[PDB]
């Protein structure tokens, strides 16, 4: 289902790839991802696939764009353009310098200050799901921990009840690996609908969370609007709901599958940060881009104003100029490069909050369940899209190995 090739695409630059079910996928999403990085394929490609869209394959390209916000702008950062048109979340849908006063306020929500205060509620959370698993010998860790565990802090921190996680999660994944049933406009209008009453309660009587700080801020000097305030807490939301909880479980499969990995870490937990850091490239998970303000050539390539370009954050960890045997797991690398939060302006206002609960579950699990291992002849299925994912992840573990804290 390919689009046809715009005039000013040079027919040997064309390779198509398709962001959202990748030809390789059974190898894995970043294997998948990984085939525009092998010889065949130039820098800087345009793939016909979901309406017709560049893609920049090496992480200098990426970096690059990413840092030149004057001609790759964030104002349609989604492909299909469809997606990007509709997506007016802040700051992210915003260029430099309009992005400033709400990235200021973004961080005071969910940066460092916030990890601080949860710290406590992340180590109980996490030891908590995990004591309650233990026993049981068996687990499906994408909706046994990997989507609870970050998303109920989420909750907490939003201040938003716990049953309205099912829906939240759906309209999320809806955005990022869309079924089909709902275009993009769908998802969006719902996650609006829920937010709108909930932020006007609390600008009203003003909270403690998230939502209530986010919705009584202050920008430009005036008050935040109340379509402001839901604009940044809907993509609040899907950080929250559809980030962390997806690389749980890329690394979680990991780990069942390396021992000598796992005993690294328990042994020497202070190179946990470091693993964090190793994982979080290998099986780095996000691919938004940019759309071009103006005519613009670029790297010997020429783009044309309103052209999309898909700048993987997932593909420069995995781009052999950066890291030698990428594809190798390796906690002893002296430099783990990547861009798996981002770059530029939009660097992740959450990283912290994300390396946080990665950390705690790295430890936490490993020291109650070191020996676990993917359920007998299960098959692990990849899905690709603006944020990769795992479908199901079975593990199993003998519970006379385990250990109660
Ligand atoms: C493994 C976990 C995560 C990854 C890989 C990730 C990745 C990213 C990336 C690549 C961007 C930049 C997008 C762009 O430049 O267009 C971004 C932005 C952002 N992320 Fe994260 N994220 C993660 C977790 C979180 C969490 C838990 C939150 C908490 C809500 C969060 C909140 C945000 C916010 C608010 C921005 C916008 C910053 C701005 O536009 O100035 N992220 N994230
Ligand atoms: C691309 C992202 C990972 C980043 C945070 C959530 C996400 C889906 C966005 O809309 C911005
Ligand atoms: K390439
Ligand atoms: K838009």
């Amino acid at each position: 289902n390919l689009a046809p090739l715009p005039p000013h695409v040079p027919e040997h630059l064309v390779f198509d790839f398709d962001m959202y079910n990748p030809s390789n996928l059974s190898a894995g999403v970043q294997e998948a991802w990984a085939v525009l990085q092998e010889s065949n394929v130039p820098d800087l490609v345009w793939t016909r696939c979901n309406g017709g869209h560049w893609i920049a394959t090496r992480g200098q390209l990426i970096r690059e764009a990413y840092e030149d916000y004057r001609h790759f702008s964030s104002e349609c950062p989604f492909i299909p353009r469809e997606a990007g048109e509709a997506y007016d979340f802040i700051p992210t849908s915003m260029d430099p310098p309009e992005q400033r006063q709400f990235r200021a306020l973004a961080n005071q929500v969910v940066g460092m200050p916030v990890v601080d205060k949860l710290e406590n509620r992340i180590q109980e959370l996490a030891c908590s799901l995990i004591e309650s698993l233990r026993p049981q010998g068996q687990c499906n860790f994408t909706e046994d921990y990997a989507e609870p565990f970050p998303i109920r802090i989420f909750m907490l921190l939003a201040g938003l009840p716990e049953e309205d996680i099912p829906h939240l999660g759906y309209l999320t994944n809806q955005m990022t690996r869309p079924d089909g049933s709902m275009t993009f406009a769908e998802a969006k209008e719902a996650l609006y609908d829920y937010l709108i009453p909930i932020i006007e309660q609390r600008r009203q009587k003003p909270g403690t969370d998230a939502i209530s700080i986010v919705a009584n801020g202050q920008v430009n000097g005036r008050p935040i609007t109340s379509d402001e305030a839901k604009r940044m807490c809907g993509l609040l939301l899907v950080g929250g709901l559809d980030t962390v909880v997806n690389f749980l479980s890329f690394s979680m499969e990991f780990l069942a599958k390396s021992p000598e990995h796992r005993q690294e870490l328990i042994e020497r937990p202070e190179r946990i940060p470091a693993a964090c850091e190793e994982l979080l490239r290998r099986f780095s998970l996000v691919a938004d881009g940019r759309i071009l303000t103006s005519d613009y050539e670029f790297h010997g390539v020429q783009l044309k104003k309103g052209d999309q370009i898909l700048l993987p954050q997932m593909l420069s960890g995995l781009d052999e100029r950066e890291n030698a045997a990428p594809m190798h797991v390796d906690f002893s690398r002296q430099k783990v490069s990547h861009t798996t939060f981002g770059h530029g302006s939009h660097l992740c206002a959450g990283q912290h909050l994300a390396r946080r609960e990665i950390i705690v579950t790295l430890k936490e699990w490993l020291t109650r369940i070191p020996d676990f291992s993917i359920a007998p002849g299960a098959q692990i299925q990849h899905k690709s899209g603006i944020v990769s994912g795992v479908q199901a992840l079975p593990l199993v573990w003998d519970p006379a190995t385990t250990k109660a804290v």
